[PDB]
C-alpha cells in the first residue's frame, strides 16, 4: 500500500535474510585463524586462541563444516586449512588432515573471557615470528587483520522498521515483491535441502511432522554439514525454527504454494521484528522465542488468514506458553529445544489466554517487547554456563 | 534395601505429599482484608493492600474461588465479604457482589515490595476510623491484630535424601509399604477427578491425551475450583506435572495399575529430590522442572523398566530440552507450561543426548545438580516481573 513501507521492508528482507554455513561462531574461529595466514601449518609452535563466554558456549560441541568433527580444535584446523577469502565460509574446499588435528591439539591453548564477541589468535612458529588477529563486536569487526567487509544496516532504518504494526506486514505479503517471492522460495529451498533422515518423528499426524522436519533440518545443521541455511539475522537456528514449522504444517495440510510463501514471508518479518525488539545482548534462548514467535504469526495466519484478533491470541498463548529458555550453546540437542518450539507455536493455534496471564503482552506488539525485556533482565549467564560446561 | 533409607524415604513421602486446596494466594488476601473485620464495606473510604513481589507475581491473575473472577480485587471483595475466622477458606459459602466490586475498584489502592510473604491491609471509612491488618512470613501467622503462627523435617533428614541415588528409588518401589500404595492411589485418584472436559485436545493418540488431561487438570486448579489437589511438596501444579503425564501414558497403552502406582511413586521420589538439590529460591519454573524430572524419569521407568542406562538418556534429553521456564505466577496460562513438560518427558524416552550438548549432566544426578544450579544463578528476579505485569 504504503510506499516507503514497502521500501523499506524490502530492504531490509534482503539484508537480513542471508546464506549461513553452520554455526556464526566455528566460522568466526576458521576467519580469524586464515586471517593470521599461517604459510605453513606444520610449523607452529602454539596458537593462542581468545574468545568470549558465549561465544565458547556456542562453539563448544557443534559440528564444524568439512570436518565431521565437534568442538573448537576442527574449527582452527579448518581456519589453518583455509583461505581468507571466503571469509565466513572458510571452510570451503578443504581437505581435512587428522595428522594436523593431532599436531595443533598439543598446541592449541583456549583462554575465555567474560565479554561481548571476541575472538582473538595469537599464532607463533618455529622461526619465531608471531601472528595476531582479532575480531570484535557484534558486528563482525576485523581490528587486527583489517579486511573490510558484516550485513550493516544503519540505525534509522532499524528504528524505522520496529515502529511498523502487523497490519503493514499483513499488507506487504498482498503486494510482494517479484525479487521478495523468489527470495522466500529460496529460503524455503535452503531449509528444506536440510532435512536428512528421521531424528523425532513419533507419529503421522502435523505436530509429529513438525517436529521431525525440524529436528531432522537442526540435526543436520548441528552435526557440521556442508550444506547452508538461510539464516535471518546470521542465526540459522532461528530461520530453521521460522521456517520448518509452517513448512510441515502446509505439507500436512493444503499443500499450497503460494500461501506457504506468504505465511513464510510473515514468518521471517516477524522474526526480524523481534529481532530488532530484543535489542539488547542476552542468555535466552533467541532462536525459539524469535524464531517461534514468527513461526506461531504465520501458522496463525496459514489456519485463520488475515484474522488480527486471531493473531494476536495466537501470540498471547505463544508468550504464555515457553518464553525464557537457556541457551547452553551450539549442540545437537538444541533441535529438541526447536521441537519444543513447534509444541509453543502448534498449541498456540487452539488455545486463548487472556492478558492478564502473568507476562503475556495485550496485542502482538506486547507480547514482543515483554518477551524482549524478559530477555534484558535474564542478563549475562554466558559466564556461568561456560564454568557449569568446564567440568 | 536398607531399612533406615526406606524409614526415612516412607516419612519423607508421608510429610511432602498433601492436599491442597487450590490457590493459597487469593486466601492469604482474602484472609488479611477479612481480619479487619468490617461491619459496612460500603463505608470504606480507601484500601491499601500491600504485597510483596512473589505474593503479588502469584495472585495477579488467578482465579479466586466461589467469585467467577480473577485478580487481587476479587480476593479483596471475597474477603471483605468473607469471615476472619474461616482463615484460609475466607471464600466459603459467599455470594460475589458486582457492586461491591465496582465501589472497591476506586478505590483499592496495591503497592508492592521487596521481601518475603507479606500482605498488610488498611482501610479507613467515612467517619475517620482506620483498621490495619498484616501477615508475615508464613502463611498462617498473622502479625496484627498478633495471631502468631510458626512454621517437621529436620534438616539432617533432607540432607540424608539429598544423599540417596536413583537405585535406592528403583529398590524402594519394589518393597512399597502399605500406606504408600494408599497414598499413592489417593494421589491418582485426587489429581485424576480435577480433569473436567478438554482443554487442549488435537488428537486421541498418547501425546495428545497426556497434554490434554494434564492441561485440563491445571486449568481447573487455576481457574478456582473447590476441588483440592494432591500436591508435592506444596506445589499443586508440581503434583500435577509428577502424576498426569504417568497417569495419561497408563491410560493410553497397557493400563497396568501396579506398574502406574510405581511409575508416580518413583516420579515424586524423584520429584522431591529435585526439589531438596534445588534449595535456593528462583523465578524459574520448579513446577515444569522438577515435576517434569520426576515425570520422564516414571515415564522412561515404565517403558524401559529398571534400566540405568535409559534413565539417564531420559534424564539427560530433558536437560536439554525445556530447561529456564520463566514463573511469572500461577495463571490459566501455567497449564500450558505443564503441556511444554509433557513434550519434554515424552521426546525424552527415544533420544539420547550426549553429556557434551551444554548445560547436559553426565547421568541423572549430574542432570539435577545442572538444573538447580541455574535455578540458583537465575535468582528472585521478581521485582522485574511485577514490574512488567503492572501494566
Ligand atoms: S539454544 Fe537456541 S539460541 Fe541457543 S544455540 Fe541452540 S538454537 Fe541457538
Ligand atoms: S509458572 Fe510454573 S512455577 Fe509458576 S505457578 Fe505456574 S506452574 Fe507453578
Amino acid at each position: 500500500m504504503d510506499d516507503y513501507k514497502r521500501i523499506l521492508i524490502t530492504k531490509i528482507l534482503k539484508n537480513e535474510v542471508t546464506e549461513a554455513l553452520g554455526c556464526t561462531e566455528v566460522g568466526l574461529i576458521g576467519y580469524a585463524v586464515s586471517l593470521c595466514n599461517i604459510s605453513d601449518p606444520f610449523s607452529i609452535e602454539k596458537i593462542e586462541l581468545t574468545l568470549n563466554n558465549g561465544s565458547f558456549k556456542n562453539a563448544y560441541a557443534v559440528g564444524v563444516p568439512n570436518t565431521k568433527k565437534y568442538g573448537i580444535l576442527p574449527a582452527v584446523v579448518g581456519g589453518l586449512l583455509g583461505d581468507h577469502k571466503n571469509k565466513l565460509l572458510v571452510f570451503n574446499g578443504i581437505k581435512y588432515s587428522q595428522k594436523l588435528e593431532d599436531f595443533i591439539k598439543e598446541r592449541l591453548k583456549i583462554r575465555v573471557i567474560n565479554s561481548p564477541l571476541y575472538c582473538g589468535v595469537k599464532i607463533k612458529d618455529n622461526s619465531g615470528n608471531t601472528f595476531e588477529s582479532l575480531i570484535k563486536d557484534n558486528h563482525l569487526n576485523v581490528v587486527i587483520p583489517k579486511i573490510n567487509n558484516i550485513s550493516e544496516i544503519n540505525g534509522s532504518e532499524k528504528e524505522e522498521y520496529k515502529n511498523l504494526e502487523l497490519l503493514d506486514f499483513l499488507e506487504y505479503i498482498d503486494e510482494i515483491p517479484e525479487e521478495i517471492i523468489q527470495l522466500v522460495e529460496k529460503t524455503i529451498y535452503t531449509n528444506n535441502n536440510l532435512i536428512k533422515g528421521d531424528f523425532l518423528n513419533f507419529g503421522n499426524d502435523c505436530l509429529s511432522n513438525m517436529v521431525n522436519k525440524t529436528t531432522s533440518a537442526c540435526n543436520t545443521r548441528m552435526i557440521g554439514e556442508n550444506m547452508p541455511a538461510m539464516s535471518v539475522a546470521k542465526s540459522g537456528n532461528m530461520g530453521i525454527m521460522a521456517t520448518l514449522p509452517i513448512i510441515a504444517y502446509d505439507y500436512s495440510n493444503e499443500q499450497n504454494q503460494e500461501k506457504l510463501i506468504k505465511s513464510i514471508l510473515l514468518s521471517v518479518l516477524v522474526t526480524i521484528y523481534a529481532t530488532y525488539k530484543s535489542s539488547y545482548l542476552s542468555s535466552m534462548c533467541g532462536a525459539v522465542s524469535k524464531g517461534g514467535m514468527g513461526a506461531v504469526i504465520g501458522l496463525c495466519y496459514y489456519k485463520n488468514g488475515k484474522n488480527i484478533k486471531k493473531l494476536d491470541s495466537a501470540a498471547r498463548t505463544f508468550t504464555a506458553n515457553l518464553p525464557g529458555i537457556i541457551c547452553d550453546g551450539g549442540k545437537v540437542g538444541c533441535a529438541l529445544k526447536l521441537a519444543s518450539g513447534c509444541f509453543a507455536a502448534y498449541s498456540s493455534l487452539f488455545v486463548d489466554i487472556s492478558y492478564e496471564n502473568g507476562i503475556v503482552g495485550k496485542n502482538f506488539k506486547e507480547c514482543v517487547e515483554n518477551i524482549s525485556e524478559i530477555s534484558k533482565i535474564m542478563g549475562d549467564l554466558d559466564s556461568d554456563i561456560v564454568k557449569i560446561m568446564s567440568k
